[PDB]
C-alpha cells in the first residue's frame, strides 16, 4: 500500500499556500533559461486550469549519509543529504549566495545552477513531526523539512511582501513529495506521460498540427492535417499530460484520459460548445473541454471499470506499431479529418472514417527542447513588446509589465544555444554540433523568432539614446538598453549563420 523513493526516480516538491484567504497546493518551479530562480505553480486547480509539471519535475540525483564527505536505486531516509536534478534544464536546485528579498536579508535566494562543486546543492530530509525519525523511510505523502547543507536554512514559502516565491530561510515549510515516474520502469518504446511526439495519418503520410509561425496568431488556434516538412518542424509537436499529479510520468494505457498541449503555442487542444476544434489559452483549458483518450478501437467501453487492452493482451500503447482511436471524454465523439474538395481539417464527429488510425512518433530530445524554448522566447518577448506598445502611448512606467532583466538573462541564454563548436573538438564531434546548430536554427526560422527579433530590435530604436530611453522606463531599463540591443543583433547573427 505505502510507498518509498529511490534515487534516479522523478518527484515534484508540493507546499500549500493562503492566497485571497483560501489554500492551494503548489510546486516548486523554475524554467531553465531567463530565470534562474524558484516559483510556485499551482496544482489544486487542476480540473479547471492545467498545471505545467515540466517545470516542476526533479529528478532524486543522489542519496548519502553523515560521512559521506546511483548506487543502484537507494531508497530515501530521514537524515540523508540529497541532489535535485531538474529535469527539463539540466541543472540543479541550489542554495545561492544572493539575496533578493528585502523582507527577511537573512533569507538566501534559491535557483537552478550547474556548478555542483560545493554544499550548496545539497539538502538534507527532515521528519515534519514525531511519527518520522531519522534513518527511517520516507514515505511518498510524508510532510518534509528540508535544510540546506551550505546554508543551513530551510527550504521556504516566502510571503514577500508582494507575493509568493522559494527561498531560504531560517523559518521552516513542510513539502510533501510526489512521485512522477520510476527510476526502474524503462521507456521501451512505449508511451510515458509527459511525452512530447506527434500523431500520424502513417498511410496518409501526415500529422496533426496547427497553421504555420505567420500572420493570424488567433488564426493559429485551428487545428488541421498536413503532409511535408511540417512532420520535423515544431509545429506539429503536442506534449500529452496527464489529469494528475502522482505518475504523470508513467505508461499511458487505453482509457486513461489526458490533455494535449500544443508546444510551440501552449495552448490545449479543446472541443467548442458548436463542436470545432480549437486551441484554448491555459486559463480556460477545463478538463470537461480538453480530456481526451486512446482508444484501440471504436467499438464500445460498455465493460464496466475493467482495464481496456488491445487486440494482443498489451495494455500500453507503443510507439509506431500501435494504432490509436482519439476520443473526447465528455462526448464520446472520435477525433476525425475532413476533405475540403497540402492539408486537410481535423473535425469531432460520431461516425468518422474508416483510417482515423493515429500512429504515435517520439520526438527527439533536441528538437523538444528547442520547441519549449521558442514557446518560453516568445512569451516573453511578447511580454516585452507589449510593454514597449504601453510605454509609447503614455502609460504610467509603474504600472507596465517590462521585464528587462529576464530579456537580458534570455538573451544570454539563447546566445549561448546557438554558439558554433569550438576549433579543438574532433572532427566527428565538430560535425555533429554543427548538425545540433542547424536543426535549432531551422526550428527557430520556422516559428517566425526572426521577425520577432526584429520586432524587438525596432521598439527600441524608436528611442535615439540610453537616457532617452532612460526617461520614459526608468534608469534600469535605461542602462541595459545598449546591452539589450547588442543581444538582440548577436542573436539574430546566430539565427543566419552557416546558411
Amino acid at each position: 500500500e505505502i510507498q518509498f523513493l529511490r534515487t534516479d526516480d522523478e518527484v515534484v516538491l508540493q507546499c500549500t499556500a493562503t492566497i485571497h484567504k483560501e489554500q492551494q497546493k503548489l510546486c516548486l518551479a523554475a524554467e531553465g533559461f531567463g530565470n534562474r530562480l524558484c516559483f510556485l505553480e499551482s496544482t489544486s486547480n487542476s480540473k479547471n486550469v492545467p498545471p505545467d509539471l515540466s517545470i516542476c519535475t526533479f529528478v532524486l540525483e543522489q542519496s548519502l549519509s553523515v560521512r559521506a564527505l546511483g548506487g543502484g536505486h537507494r531508497t530515501l531516509l530521514y537524515g540523508h543529504a540529497i541532489l535535485l536534478r531538474h529535469s527539463y534544464s539540466g541543472m540543479y536546485l541550489c542554495c545561492l549566495s544572493t539575496s533578493r528579498s528585502s523582507t527577511d536579508k537573512l533569507a538566501f535566494d534559491v535557483g537552478l545552477q550547474e556548478d555542483t562543486t560545493g554544499e550548496a546543492c545539497w539538502w538534507t530530509i527532515h521528519p515534519a513531526s514525531k511519527q518520522r525519525s531519522e534513518g527511517e523511510k520516507v514515505r511518498v505523502g510524508d510532510d518534509l523539512i528540508l535544510v540546506s547543507v551550505s546554508s543551513e536554512r530551510y527550504l521556504h514559502l516566502s510571503y514577500g511582501n508582494g507575493s509568493l516565491h522559494v527561498d531560504a530561510a531560517f523559518q521552516q515549510t513542510l513539502w510533501s513529495v510526489a512521485p512522477i515516474s520510476s527510476g526502474s520502469e524503462a521507456a521501451q518504446g512505449y508511451l510515458i506521460g509527459g511525452d512530447v511526439l506527434r500523431l500520424l495519418h502513417g498511410h496518409m503520410d501526415e500529422c496533426l498540427t496547427v497553421p504555420s509561425g505567420e500572420h493570424g496568431e488567433e488564426q493559429r488556434r485551428t487545428v488541421h492535417y498536413e503532409g511535408g516538412a511540417v512532420s520535423v518542424h515544431a509545429r506539429s509537436l503536442w506534449r500529452l499530460e496527464t489529469l494528475r499529479v502522482a505518475w504523470s510520468g508513467s505508461h499511458i494505457r487505453w482509457g486513461q484520459p489526458f490533455r494535449l498541449r500544443h508546444v510551440t503555442t501552449g495552448k490545449y487542444l479543446s472541443l467548442m460548445e458548436d463542436k470545432n476544434l480549437l486551441l484554448m489559452d491555459k486559463e480556460k483549458a477545463d478538463v470537461k473541454s480538453t480530456a481526451f483518450t486512446f482508444r484501440s478501437s471504436k467499438e464500445k467501453l460498455d465493460v464496466g471499470v475493467r482495464k481496456e487492452v488491445d487486440g494482443m493482451g498489451t495494455s500500453e500503447i507503443k510507439y509506431g506499431d500501435s494504432v490509436c482511436y482519439i476520443q473526447h471524454v465528455d462526448t464520446g465523439l472520435w477525433l476525425t479529418y475532413q476533405s475540403v474538395d497540402i492539408q486537410r481539417k481535423a473535425i469531432m464527429h460520431h461516425e468518422g472514417h474508416m483510417d482515423d488510425g493515429i500512429s504515435l512518433s517520439r520526438s527527439q530530445h533536441e528538437e523538444s527542447r528547442t520547441a519549449r524554448v521558442i514557446r518560453s522566447t516568445v512569451f516573453l518577448f511578447n511580454r516585452f513588446i507589449r510593454g514597449l506598445d504601453a510605454l509609447s502611448k503614455k502609460a504610467k512606467a509603474s504600472t507596465v509589465d517590462l521585464p528587462i532583466e529576464s530579456v537580458s538573462l534570455s538573451l544570454q541564454d539563447l546566445i549561448g544555444y546557438f554558439h558554433p563548436p569550438d576549433e579543438h573538438l574532433e572532427h566527428e564531434d565538430k560535425q555533429n554540433r554543427l548538425r545540433a546548430l542547424k536543426n535549432r536554427q531551422n526550428l527557430f526560422q520556422e516559428e517566425g523568432m526572426i521577425n520577432l527579433v526584429l520586432e524587438c530590435i525596432d521598439r527600441l530604436h524608436v528611442y535615439s539614446s540610453a537616457a532617452h530611453f532612460a526617461d520614459v522606463a526608468g534608469r534600469e531599463a535605461g542602462e541595459s538598453w545598449k546591452s539589450i540591443l547588442n543581444s538582440l543583433y548577436e542573436l539574430l547573427a546566430a539565427l543566419i549563420r552557416g546558411n
